[PDB]
């Protein structure tokens, strides 16, 4: 039942190097919102992924203006420190539910708040390393030519379609995305 212009599609033009699983997202896109926090897309696509398989996630730029390039950057910053973990909640809220982060400081008032130290986030803020994990994640998405949020990628060639799946019940769609990727990293 698996069909190309269904439940995904294939790129015309696939990437070279790129990893196995890559998402995209955005903290300011109402869509990424519900994939992550009501979904759970990303913790449900790891639970039917073969052994071996990782992946890989990055914010975009695209978004939010001078917010999302800051949310590109927080991001980077909580890629170099090990703790996307601890603030994708709050920075989808802060940004969606409260609207409360509408600056860079709003933003790492919630890495504050979560426990890292602010010399450790103002040092990773600033430094070469993350300013190299903002180019990755600018230069993954320039690789697939991204056009829009949220967007998973398999292999650099397949691309998930979310519209092919049934939205009916949210546990059948989390299912269907899931055992599609699955499929994909299978080739």
């Amino acid at each position: 039942q698996y069909e190309d212009g269904k439940q995904y599609t294939t790129l015309e033009k696939p990437v070279a190097g790129a990893p196995q699983v890559l998402e995209f997202f955005s903290f300011f896109c109402p869509h990424c919102y519900q994939f992550e926090e009501v979904l759970h897309i990303s913790d449900n696509v790891k639970k039917k992924l073969p052994e071996g398989v990782k992946m890989t996630k990055y914010h975009v730029n695209f978004m939010g203006g001078d917010l999302g390039k800051d949310l590109t950057q927080a991001w980077a910053v909580a890629m170099a420190l090990g703790v996307e973990d601890k603030v994708t909640v709050p920075l989808f809220e802060g940004v969606q539910k409260t609207q409360t982060i509408r600056s860079a400081s709003d933003i790492r008032d919630v890495f504050i708040n979560a426990g890292i130290k602010g010399e450790e986030y103002d040092a990773a803020w600033n430094s070469f390393v993350v300013k190299s994990l903002v180019a990755q994640q600018e230069k993954a998405a320039a690789d697939v030519q991204l056009r829009g949020v949220p967007a998973m990628f398999v292999n650099g060639k397949y691309q998930l379609n979310p519209q092919g799946m049934d939205t009916s019940n949210m546990d059948v769609f989390v299912q269907q995305y899931a055992d599609t990727v699955k499929y994909l990293s299978e080739k």
